[PDB]
């Protein structure tokens, strides 16, 4: 009504284009959706933030903005500098390209959608899950890459799922057309057919980006996935964050570049229904996970197979999961590849000042069916009905460049032309070129002392007394340290300075060791104490850090990289089986709070760990701590599922293991980080056994011993006991050795033995044989567990033992907890009882 | 000027107040007179300020300005932005003694069990009486029930507070005497059910309580699952005629396991989805700013443990949890909210945790700091307490006495609970025996029903337009239902359809479930020219008198989720045990993205909690050249987990086979799982089809025989080789059997690979007396399907049939099947070759 009043409904109409003006935006090249101050006031001038502008002037740079091709949602960042730093980017006049990059990025569409037509019209009848309709895409991630290779950055990591991926791995990172022709061929050459494989478009390939009107030049790399949409999300940031740790760059190095940048591509349907995508965005600004802001690209053709988007998601857009970690999100309209071109290096500029994720929503359509084969109108006609209207984002960009007088007619032919001729020439050459069964991935990998000298155990209990000038050290925490010297010095080890000690070699012998889970710094069982607290401030304490300095003050190259992990599975699971990959060199190890909790993260067990060998030749030492024990906390405080690794267990993939003492949980890490091969370690730890007094073990078993597979009682390698006299065998492993042996002793059985089988996958079959040999008047043998009858290592155990040593195994009886739906009983005097049955049948 | 500055401030409170407000209980981190422009009314700077202050920057936090509806802004608005009447003195009293209850039953059981685990609620007492006016603002609102899901945190305080859990019961499970049953489960993992009466009103509302594992957040998407099936029973919400959404999930959250667990974005993003929306649910997270021994900064990496929630656009309020008053009006306004919005509301408690994570831990080895605050902090109960001394409410005598009645009246229970005399501690015991299925059960069905769902594939609306491709589908039912030779994907919806018939709700949904990944179910048809949809079975649901059956045809395209489906339909089914429910997977090989749901809830429910689930999961699979991941539904892994009975496991080979599974299934009265491995290129495998009969005047058939020893000329005297196999390979065996007229060679099929029917297999077996020697034959590798269980199992059982039991299968390997189509192809006729040899 009055001037107060004006000035206040024009701040009001600013606001509201900022905050939601994307919902008005031309974002949707289909326009499917047909529901999406006086006229005097546009002429007077209002004061603006200090500036006097016309009402008329800050309309059309709002609408230019915020309603046109981009929809940019940013004001729910709690930074005001980053509001403030889009603002000033996207509310200004914006410098048109140049005539060589607007024919550069038709280039980019040309060689798209040539790849897609060249396909379907050799391979009719071949799965390629085809980018046409998305075609914008190529350009866009080659601005991503450009423009990373523009802030000088060492390398750009790709993850995506199957849409376009042949696309992106023939024009983005440079993989062959032979190779991907000699794929739809079915005819691959030795080194192509080896392990068991799988599909084309889960492959990865690597390559050198060189920027075509700059003078840098980028690496740019594409991971291996499996069909599990969405589960490569934490194993790409793994992936960067152990490549950014051996650049010395992002959070553990000494510059804060975070000069490998993590660029993720995601399904519509994908990024709102897996849980996954959440996991990981919540590890982007994790001191232990961040990567310095991931470029995230949802390629949004608004459908999921048969699936429209109202079934697919609760919420407006399908990026909404992003906000949870204050991205800022770009939905841009896929037919404007100019507009997608210029999002993807503001995203890039972002991420670089920020550190932060960012989030690309590229709106596009599906052109054919989900894959090739299939029939869309079927369940979309009215969308189909749209589609077959739309001339293609290429065809539309080429009469947009000859009307601007850029190219000709003849020009953009010629073009298309050379194009077709060299894919044709390439097909021919691959055409111009038996099928045997897949062999198992074995032997690929064959190759040890793991043994340490007395000074490296006392320099690993001297680090836990080095304390910093006037640390407060917690009285309860205080006895650990002092122990720990002793133990060092003395012997009686306990399991988890065994562990230490093992780390702390390594770190002293140049090795970077990374440990992280839930509540690993401290230990759930407060056993670790990898990190210490001062009492009186809070400074924190690093005890094995120290032995990444030899003596002299130099640094040993190791380095101690511990953390707390998230409340996740799956994501962490991910991260460090992805960091594996990254860094070969590496040790890495992710600890369950107990083993009980891995089965969040079956996804990556099963596509990744135990097969990512066999399918991709992709090699990981990824080692999983899971902590395991009938202790009566109830069924999901008792196992980590032995049975399920020991199914999944084939052609040697993962290690395996339950060790019973100290040393050899010591040897068994030590071995895993030498031996050079990358392959993912499973162990079974103790809870209850941490503490016992009868597991400890002695300082030559870490000075003068090595891993073993199979273990006898002390009483017949270092005793006075007598293997002759034994009639009945006891093969067991893990903590129930302690209770069988105590009753051995308690009732003096010198008829009976006891023997460990510390390793239970690869089956130590030898060592196992020639153990047996030494008992020869054992008239029955018995596999005795804890475990429910239909768990443990029994279900793999009681048929292959029999099967691989017949003249030892034949007749091999078990003894155990009865076949349980539950892994225990959920009372703790239940459990009580069980477990005396057990021991009575042992020595019934 | 002036105008324009206050319209950015009054913004600016609204949209940032939250990052000022006094949220936190440990505190861990000239104009004014002048009248404004604000239906439009002039108010004073001053006035406009102190509702801003109020209502934004006080004990709540209120994030809302990211809700994109404008009407739910301005709901939010209204109601935060005015004077609040204070609660009567009867109100605040009834508030202490919630207060009392909750501090009084954790500070009892730290005296008398000193060393057993509960998981104290210290600290953050004002949970209870926060839930008790989320209860009953849902009983003024007229709701039916309230269903609750939560985890350990004050889990005790909570069923014997709000709940009604006996005490006695409480205190008989500490004392470790129990009158038990299955092989049971930890104290904070039990649920209970009761009757909430109002304090000062006159309605009663259920309030029942949700059983869990310790795997925090899985029980989310089955709490839903569980509030829907209810929903759909009282004809309310999604599924029925009134829009009450009348049963209230109340779902409780620790900040760490919400902001890092992904099953709660996933069950978010259900909420709105027309089949799994329950009209809104409300979520309390109990921000003791701590996981175990791990601080928030390691935990997320945003300012809120709630920040997930606002994918959704629901509002969210940040409350002080040493404001109880605050705390109950909020729990009351997210009550009305989700009544007038059908959508979450989350309140964010700030609270802290007293004692350690358990109550034998010492958090000051790790939280020094935060530990040295919170000995200096008065409790919430204290605090309240003093202030209504105070206010002159009530006397210290009056205080005191309250306390001394309370703790008196455990004291009792406790001593009546320690004078029982105990009972001898045994093994647990299998729930095997606990259903039992009845021996002989009639699931065929007549001709004329067959004929009726044929039909109603024809039966289409007027001037509805069939698409060309799905025109052949319809019109090949009908003749199926006539003529026979009925395929795979008809015989599942004679079965679903005889069963809505029957006047059973049937519940079908998964990823691309309406239509069928494989192009093969069309459960639901899309009109051509206008996209409108046609449910033939939906038809079956009314008699042809016109009359309704009382059955339900509920078929659903999922997201793309496979933990959070799973967990709603495992819920769906225990909510309503009457109801058929199938969830389908697109390949079995993504169903190990809902293992937490397979392992905790649907393998070990019952043995656990006494839960029971009729669940179906459907799982396509088979070696057809495809890949690792859409090749196996990982058999061994369902087979190993397989135990006193708890899941039905079967791999049928014929359309009637799977028609009278389905039937048995829904019409059995066991309330137990059934895993299904379901066929992909068999669904159109012209030899794979059935017979009207079969459906007519069969039964399901556990072991199956070749048609030429039951149906015609074949001698079962020449059989001196038999191959013992299940599902699609079958086919693949009898084709080169034919090929090769080897009569020396039989193929017996076990259609129900778990529980094993060793009594039919025997009979079976028995009519083959020249064998001499027996192979289980598998397309899957040696380390997976059906050998690891059977090759031990079938031995055990029946020595005297499987004794020398030898296998025929792929090698042993890492990935379920190779990468290559040609692979597959060359090993798949290695084992051919090699059964035939
Ligand atoms: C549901 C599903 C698909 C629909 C994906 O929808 P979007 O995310 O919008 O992607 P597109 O529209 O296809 O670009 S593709 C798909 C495939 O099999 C990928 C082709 C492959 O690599 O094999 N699956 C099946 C599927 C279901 N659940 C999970 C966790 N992962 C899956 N891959
Ligand atoms: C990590 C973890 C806990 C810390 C939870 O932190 P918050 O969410 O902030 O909860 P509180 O502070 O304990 O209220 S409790 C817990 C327990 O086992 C509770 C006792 C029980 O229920 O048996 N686990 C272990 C855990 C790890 N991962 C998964 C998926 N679920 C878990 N339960
Ligand atoms: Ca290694
Ligand atoms: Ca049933
Ligand atoms: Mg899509
Ligand atoms: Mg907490």
């Amino acid at each position: 009504d009055s001037i107060e009043d004006k000035n206040a409904r024009v701040i009001e109409l600013i606001a509201a284009y900022r905050n939601r003006g994307h919902l008005m935006a031309d974002i949707d090249p289909l326009r499917l959706d047909n529901t999406r101050l006086t006229l005097w006031d546009l002429d007077r001038e209002f004061k603006v933030d200090v500036q006097r502008k016309k009402l008329r002037d800050i309309l059309s740079v709002l609408r230019d903005a915020y309603c046109r091709h981009v929809g940019v949602e940013y004001t729910h960042i709690l930074e005001p500098e980053q509001q403030r730093w889009i603002q000033e980017r996207v509310e200004t006049k914006h410098d048109k390209p140049t005539v060589a990059e607007q024919k550069y990025i038709l280039s980019k569409l040309n060689a798209a959608e040539a790849f897609e037509t060249f396909l379907q019209t050799k391979y009719v009848g071949q799965k390629r899950f085809s980018l046409e309709g998305a075609e914008t895409v190529i350009p866009m991630m080659d601005a991503v890459i450009d423009q990373c290779a523009e802030h000088g950055l060492d390398e750009v990591v790709i993850a995506m799922p199957h849409r376009g991926r042949l696309n992106v791995l023939a024009n983005i990172v440079g993989k062959p057309y032979s190779q991907i022709f000699s794929e739809f061929e079915g005819n691959l050459n030795p080194s192509q057919a080896h392990g068991s494989g799988d599909v084309k478009y889960h492959l990865g390939a690597t390559g050198t980006y060189i920027q075509m009107f700059g003078d840098n030049d980028i690496e740019v790399s594409l991971t291996a996935n499996p069909s599990h949409l969405e589960a490569v999300d934490p194993v790409l940031e793994g992936l960067v964050r152990a490549k950014q740790d051996l650049l010395d760059t992002g959070e553990e190095g000494s510059d804060n570049r975070f000069s490998v940048v993590p660029l993720m591509l995601h399904g519509d349907a994908a990024f709102a229904g897996q849980g996954v995508v959440a996991e990981t965005l919540n590890l982007a600004l994790l001191r232990g996970y961040r990567t310095g802001g991931t470029i995230h690209i949802v390629v949004n053709n608004q459908i999921g197979f048969t699936t429209a988007p109202t079934d697919s998601r609760s919420s407006e857009y399908c990026t909404d999961v992003a906000k949870m970690i204050g991205a800022p999100i770009f939905h841009v309209n896929g037919d404007d590849p100019e507009a997608c071109a210029w999002v993807a290096r503001l995203a890039v500029d972002f991420r670089q000042a920020f550190k932060k994720d960012v989030v690309i929503d590229m709106l596009c359509y599906r052109r054919r069916g989900h894959n090739e084969g299939d029939d869309p109108s079927m369940t979309q006609p009215y969308m189909y009905d749209v589609i077959d209207t739309k001339r293609g984002s290429r065809k539309a960009y080429t009469e947009a460049l000859i009307g601007r007088g850029d190219i000709s007619m003849k020009e953009a032919e010629d073009a298309l032309r050379d194009y077709q001729g060299q894919l044709e020439r390439v097909f021919n050459e691959v055409r111009e070129l038996e099928i045997e069964p897949s062999e198992s991935v074995e032997a690929d990998q064959q190759i040890l002392a793991t043994a340490v000298d007395k000074a490296m155990l006392q320099r690993i209990g001297d680090a836990h007394l080095a304390l910093p000038e006037g640390f407060t050290v917690h009285p309860r925490v205080r006895p650990v340290l002092e122990k720990r010297r002793e133990m060092a010095y003395e012997g009686r080890i306990d399991w988890a300075f065994a562990e230490l000690l093992a780390l702390g070699s390594l770190i002293a012998e140049g090795k970077l060791v990374r440990l992280s889970g839930q509540d690993t710094q401290r230990g759930t069982f407060t056993q670790r104490h990898a990190v210490i607290v001062d009492r009186k401030t809070g400074e924190e304490f690093t005890p094995l850090q120290l032995l990444a300095t030899n003596p002299d003050g130099t640094p040993t190259g190791g380095k101690f990289l511990v953390y707390n992990s998230a409340l996740s599975e799956f994501a962490a699971v991910g991260f460090e089986y992805g960091y594996s990959v990254g860094n070969p060199d590496a040790m890495v190890l992710w600890e369950a709070q107990f083993g009980d909790f891995v089965n969040g993260a079956q996804s990556i067990i099963d596509e990744f760990i135990s097969s990512g060998e066999a399918k991709w030749g992709q090699l990981s030492d990824v080692v999983l701590l899971l902590p395991h024990g009938h202790e009566g906390q109830g069924p999901d405080h008792t196992s980590g599922r032995i049975e399920r690794f020991l199914q999944l267990w084939a052609e040697g993939s993962m290690t395996i293991a339950m060790p019973s003492t100290p040393a050899n949980y010591f040897h068994l890490l030590r071995r895993h980080g030498k031996d050079g091969i990358q392959r993912p370690l499973i162990v079974f730890t103790p809870k209850s056994m941490l503490r016992n007094k009868a597991a400890v073990s002695d300082i030559r078993d870490f000075t003068e011993s090595k891993f073993r597979s199979v273990l006898e009682e002390p009483m017949y390698t270092d005793g006075e006991g007598d293997r002759n006299k034994v009639t009945r065998l006891l093969l067991t492993s893990g903590k129930i050795y302690y209770e069988l042996a105590a009753r051995k002793a308690k009732e003096n059985r010198e008829d009976v033995a006891i023997v460990r089988i510390e390793q239970l996958a690869p089956l130590p079959r030898r060592r196992l044989a020639e153990t047996l040999d030494r008992y020869p008047n054992v008239k029955e043998k018995f596999w005795v567990q804890e475990e429910p009858a239909n768990q443990g290592a029994w279900p793999s155990f009681g048929l292959t033992l029999p099967e691989i040593l017949p003249d030892h195994f034949t007749g091999l009886k078990r003894i155990s907890r009865r076949a349980m739906s539950a892994p225990s009983s959920g009372s703790s005097k239940v459990h009580a009882v069980e477990q005396q049955e057990i021991l009575d049948t042992a020595f019934g």
